[PDB]
């Protein structure tokens, strides 16, 4: 609410992400709309633990705040120390190898452990994107959002399939912080940026080496546009065309679709729930990697709808919600310079 990049949008963004992670984590790797509507009834303190999505998002934001800038060695070290402090947050199986290499003080090029992952091709998991929302709070221009979404993602995700998913998620939060938009304008801006990135020769090769379609994020954003004009869209159709998995390309477009779809009321979700709430409910109903898809749709929706749509009863159920709010306020003061 309010002006572009307002305090309310900053707070709402990080709280929306935290709600998505904590509430989504109950359905992790499973889901039906009726049973989700039953499960959110228990939300009406800090009993819901957060996962790696929030742990890494907190480390990313604390690094930006400590250096008032992107610092790859500070951020890599905060990622690795956060893992060491609490390894049981539900990290991806591969990225733990990156953390353990970063914890070796002999490692003096912090981008190289990510590049060795998966036979030297790098991870395409959604972990670079799940934590990226703070980049869009710290940087206002598209150029800087792309640049540091990429760099922060590359600390663990060296494949363009992974870091371009982080950029797409950061760009979606960047646009949501600007306020009112049609769904079709929002989508068209994202598609334009991804078509530009996916023209790059390294992206084309990464996609071809995996057997994927030309311009994979651009293709899925086009599928979102078709789905948004389609009659009687079912959850099975959404999952079939966009995915609900741990790969960045099977979850980041899915999160954006959930945001865009839920800009309008849904007769199947009770009207007592506000727009942020129905986005999270809809996201979780897709199943699959629910904590990460919901954390990403929640970061976008929180930035768009602001803190007045963050319900106190939901927020106060989440582990660390006060520290999340303080970090959002600090980003607004330090980087937006209020
Ligand atoms: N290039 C690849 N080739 C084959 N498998 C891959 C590749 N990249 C990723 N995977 C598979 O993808 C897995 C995860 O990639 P990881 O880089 O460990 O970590 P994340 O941070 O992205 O975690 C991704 C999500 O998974 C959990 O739900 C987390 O909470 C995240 O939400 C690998 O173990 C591989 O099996
Ligand atoms: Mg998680
Ligand atoms: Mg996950």
């Amino acid at each position: 609410a309010g002006a572009a990049r307002s305090l309310s949008r900053f707070r709402g963004c990080l709280a929306g992400a935290l709600l998505g992670d904590c509430v989504g984590s109950f359905y992790e790797a499973h889901v039906d709309l009726t049973s989700v509507l039953r499960h959110v009834q228990s939300l009406e303190t800090e009993a819901l633990y957060y996962t790696d999505d929030t742990a890494m998002a907190r480390a990313l934001v604390q690094s930006l705040l400590a250096k008032e800038a992107f610092d790859e060695v500070d951020m890599a070290h905060r990622f690795a120390q956060e893992y060491k402090k609490d390894p049981d947050r539900g990290y991806g199986a591969g990225v733990v190898t990156v953390f353990k290499k970063l914890l070796n003080p002999k490692c003096r090029d912090v981008f190289e452990p990510a590049r060795a992952q998966f036979n030297g091709k790098g991870s395409y998991g959604n972990g670079g994107a799940m934590r990226v929302a703070g980049i869009s709070l710290a940087y206002s221009s598209v150029q800087d959002v792309q640049k540091f979404a990429r760099l922060s993602a590359q600390l663990t995700h060296a494949s363009s399939l992974g870091y371009n998913g982080a950029i797409l998620q950061a760009l979606a939060v960047h646009l949501a912080l600007q306020g009112e938009s049609s769904s079709e304008h929002f989508l068209k801006q994202l598609l334009g940026h991804m078509e530009d990135l996916e023209g790059d020769a390294q992206s084309v090769l990464d996609a071809r080496e995996l057997g994927m379609e030309e311009r994979p994020y651009s293709s899925r954003l086009k599928k979102i546009g078709e789905l948004l004009d389609q009659a009687s869209v079912t959850r099975e159709e959404v999952v079939s065309e966009l995915g609900n998995g741990i790969a960045a390309f099977e979850s980041v477009p899915t999160a954006i679709y959930c945001f865009l779809r839920c800009m309008e009321p849904d007769p199947e979700i009770p009207s007592a729930f506000n727009s942020l709430q129905r986005t999270l409910i809809y996201s979780i109903s897709l199943g699959g990697d629910t904590d990460t898809i919901a954390t990403m749709a929640g970061a976008i929706a929180g930035a768009y709808y602001g803190m007045d749509q963050v319900p106190e009863s939901w927020q106060q159920s989440c582990e660390g919600y006060e520290e999340t709010d303080i970090l959002a306020q600090s980003l607004h003061r330090v980087f937006q310079k209020s």
